């Protein structure tokens, strides 16, 4: 009954599990937990892996002593479990020198230091057998208009990005970069603040090729605009390689609830989406358990992560798989859209009168699209109604 | 006393000014302007040049007979006034046919229909003298999950967008295409929905550099995004090649405002990229009297639009150019931004040890930035009040 | 399987199948529907009944003698049929007369004929047996911010109503009003904007106990605010007198989708409410069937409205009958915010040192409150894997 | 040149300017202020008085020896400069025992401890002169939709403010309440949203006269609303009782940005009305130094505040003083909204065949109303082009 194996490629952020509930008006709720038992209660819950920032890891202002014993200690649990590490990334957003962004800080010496930040870790991801470097810009952005000239700004996050795709190919790493956007929060705008933004800034770079994106459920919803089509124009560029999953109520701070809450319908067809393309990367959880729960509801929250990525599974495969369904799609022409427009080409096209002067545009028009009642079969088979 | 003249290149669409009035919920409140009225009584307030939608100068079913004397009318107009024509674009909205897009309609013979129908307006266009042609999807969309299969509607966008480059470069057309992005309204989400998806949809067209944007004030606040940053992202790819103006009060229906309503700071803030970047093009105002008016008031919101354009322009250079704002510019660092983080190179970013190892975090830390002062220099600039 | 009966008590308004299908982009794609054919089909359909404004019945403009002819026809449909028609209400947003309001238009002669044509229709749904009278006030609001002194307008708004109250008390008639809110669309902002503002204005009007609310779901998630905490509050308050079905996709213009589109976790949260609380009036759906849509598609999202309800009303009564919910929800403390803080009074909380002086605050924080567990097995009820 | 002085009545939260900058993603980036140095610094930048949580005054847990010497020292800061202290409120969301709510909390125990917390700040509060007391029920709400059953909820929430209406009259105190809504942040949905939400729920309290409401410009635009208008509608119910200034750029987190930034048109309208109703209360900030900012910034982010109120009061007066204006609202009939639409009464209104069988719709209909004229007359005086 809904219960997942690491072969569903499940993972989540040591700082989810472990996030203790502050939030910017109250105090933590729970204690921290150590990476080591988050290890191994996610491998009890049947994930696939777990996915750290260096500091997550690694306390801020550990001695290079200190630093080996931490990943001593996480490595063993890793062995001991049997789980991966997918992803990794930076934080270049907690402490107070990264107040005015990382990459893109207008002191000249907190970038250099953000590069170098990266690059450290970006050793120990490859050392633990990381696939993907994932990037969030969080402090990235401006509260107002003269604090920040976003072409300098672009020009120096180019220049960053540029510089790790240097670094990766001169050491012969197979890891790849993901640009992790958002729109706002914690600054009043972030750059490249939605997956489009981000997608177009890659084109720009030195090796666009070594570049994705990581799209997270939520922060396109906090723009109001439509996951699923963004996921489908990332997969259309070839650049989805990484997803972030949570749930999110509208327009409002970045909720991060778990996959599943938040706009449910939207989840339907993300799951859909993702498992028609064949993805096959991570399905990560990027989410926060709310500051009412104890640790019992830790663990409940994050398995029901899972359960609902299971259960909306087996709903867009029965859909897709409805000889009712596969008719309405007839009906709606979605196999019309397939097909191209004018592969006869350009010329045949403005030969062709049935095209223009003999086109009958009051019957087209005329003609139903049957678009609710395919929408009501979704909703069914959603429901279980179906 | 902040008068318009030609060369300011103020323009405006003949669907602007000739807003009859229609809303979802109401009729008309104006008659129909003819065209020629709206050129005479345009080129009287300081505007440079009008716009049009095919279906604006000849109504829809016209023979080519009556067509013929549509064109010659505006054309005489034009010569009696002196006004330009810098852009044009297609009506793929408003008939029934196009109730599921013309690009993107999932009816084949709907697509061509519409690729058709844009190619003989693009040669009015060139005929008339327009540089920049622009395409605003508008039914390209839906409003459930299953009516849309988007990776095949990219598809088939960039079947139809491709063509359309075969076709003037097979003519010799000196036109370029703008692709105007909208989150949303008339469909339930629109494809490419902000200024960030279309610049990186631009990117996969056979020749990318026929094709740039025409970024709306109010549609990039429908997603509750920066205008200014987004226009910053559109002029560093060399991107930005015709520009909407107007104003829109945060996340709701397209208001299109006269500009300088709505988001007034940001307003300050677009005026003074655009001139500081030497952005060249039409200022374009695509903006409705609201129905409230009669035709006095839509002449007074028409001049509205030019009136605060200038102001701005006016407020924005004091600001740059007054010592205490260069001053303040400087002791946030904003010259610091524009410099190279690691022209040294990556070998010497990694040798250096004061860029980590040896980096006084806590001290970089105690900076303060200095925005705050900064941003009440540009609120005392903006009111006037230096 | 979900067949309505009219004992379900669904209804709908004439212009919501009705609807042509012009939006502010696009012509009209469906034919106009005599409203005796719209309450043919809706009874096959399985509805209870319609509801109409006067210019849906009755062509603006009409002659007495047309006007006799127009009832007759509806009414021996309604006498064929076996419909009712539990609700009437007045257009005063189509009209140019009304583009700055009706109630409270700036021209006082306005203002007298928007009551006039009001206390109209009020005799005319008497006649009909409406037991409640609906006000949107659509146009009632502004798009600038000198146009409406708000208190002014307030004042008028109470007028009117007051003396619609006083109307229907002296003719001695049994039909109650319900003021409908929405936060903006087609007036920039409108006046009364979410349920809030509706309740607490109501309480200023001469005869309070005459009116009460008709929230639409969409509308206040216009505003991103919580619907059923918004009905909840309007129960608490005794003033839910109708209410009107549909869905919307979050922060944008007004969708009126079909009910169970949408939020539809929003949905299953507000049918578990409304039948918990016994709510007794019309399940009323104010919705609109895309304009993509043939007549085919019209009957089918009428259909879907009915079936989504019946569906979540299922899926919301087992969840509720479910002992293992039961549980959860005493573990929730749901049985301990039923009940009173300090009944014991004022005095004895004061002396009470368990409240303050020995209360073990560290104990009390270290509770979960195993919300998560709650909700996912409310999700696995909506979904029916339970 | 737009100086304050104690007469202007601006008043700051001891939070505001002592925030010390920790948010969702970040550390503090500043240190933590003595209250006693931000009343001495706030008095020199022109500030009439503070206001306070118990918390941000006595250290959460202090013993009542050192309470009293934590109010002594304040006590001689505020003689010492002469500052008021005009309000004060409780802190009711920071600890995690409040992780579910204060006054409605599932939990009852918690409930009553909220309840005594409350009262003896009420008592300090009457003691240093305050005459509002403000509640901010930050954490009343929920996540999830069974976590909080709303109709108990607020049946606790009415309870709680009940009993503290009881124990001021018993005590004898001359202090009102004001309620502060807030759409969401930190819980997913909060109760009593918006402005209109909490009026309504004042009218069911068991002494009505005794509560008001305390609004926020950034609270109401976290839902897309005019601030201006929910202002003009406490004003009418007789309720604005206190007011938090500071700006919002739309619908996103709570930003709490220095008053006159976000949303500019909106605070020159929310000027204009506040001294044209002649509100006589503080003018208080309740927004946040960016964390960007050192010390320094800090008060230069507050004098702003201050600042632009002074600008825009100033451009208000010239706006409503100039005789061009006065024409132009007599030109939108801004009179004639004043004037009653039935003074003559209900049955002189239903025999004036001048409302409606002989108004002449399409006469009326063709005025326009001349309000682009006028705004664009306040832009001119807001820009200070006039
Ligand atoms: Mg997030
Ligand atoms: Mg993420
Ligand atoms: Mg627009
Ligand atoms: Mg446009
Ligand atoms: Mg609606
Ligand atoms: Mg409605
Ligand atoms: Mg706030
Ligand atoms: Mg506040």
């Amino acid at each position: 009954n809904y219960q997942p194996t690491p072969e569903d490629r499940f993972t989540f952020g040591l700082w989810t599990v472990g996030w203790q509930g502050r939030d910017p008006f109250g105090d933590a709720t729970r204690r921290a937990l150590d990476p080591v038992e988050s290890v191994r209660r996610l491998a009890e819950l049947g994930a696939h892996g777990v996915t750290f920032h260096d500091d997550d890891l690694i306390p801020f202002g550990s001695s290079d002593s200190e630093r080996e014993e931490h990943v001593k200690r996480f490595r063993q649990a890793l062995d001991d479990t049997g789980m991966k590490v997918p992803m990794a990334t930076t934080n270049l957003f907690t402490h107070p020198v990264f107040k005015d962004g990382g990459f893109t800080a207008n002191d000249r010496d907190v970038r250099r230091y953000a590069l170098r930040k990266t690059i450290r870790n970006i050793d120990l991801a490859v050392e633990l057998g990381a696939e993907t470097y994932v990037a969030w810009g969080g402090r990235e952005g401006a509260e107002s208009g003269g604090a920040k000239d976003v072409r300098d700004a672009l020009d120096r996050m180019k220049e960053a990005f540029d510089l790790l795709g240097e670094y990766v190919t001169s050491q012969g790493y197979d890891i790849r970069f993901a640009i992790e956007p958002k729109p706002n929060e914690p600054r009043g705008d972030i750059l490249l603040p939605t997956v489009g933004h981000a997608l177009a800034f890659i084109e720009r770079l030195e090796r666009p090729e070594l570049y994705g994106v990581n799209p997270e459920v939520g922060h396109e919803q906090m723009a109001g605009l439509n996951f699923p089509h963004g996921i489908a124009q990332a997969l259309w560029a070839g650049k989805l390689f990484h997803i972030d999953l949570n749930g999110q109520n509208g327009i409002k701070y970045d909720q991060d609830l778990r996959f599943g809450a938040g706009d449910l319908r939207a989840a339907f067809w993300l799951v859909d989406l993702l498992e028609s393309a064949g993805y096959s990367g991570p399905r990560h959880f990027d989410f926060k358990p709310p500051r009412t729960e104890d640790f019992d509801g830790v663990w409940a929250s994050a398995a029901g992560c899972m359960r609902n990525y299971l259960i909306l599974k087996e709903r867009a495969a029965a859909f897709r798989a409805d000889p009712e369904v596969q008719e309405a799609l007839r009906a709606s022409r979605l196999d019309e859209l397939a097909r191209p427009t004018a592969a006869d080409g350009l010329q045949a096209l403005l030969d062709d009168r049935s095209a223009f002067e003999e086109f009958d545009v009051d019957a087209a028009a005329a003609r139903g699209m049957a678009f609710e009642r395919l929408d009501q079969l979704a909703m069914d088979h959603l429901l279980g109604a179906r």
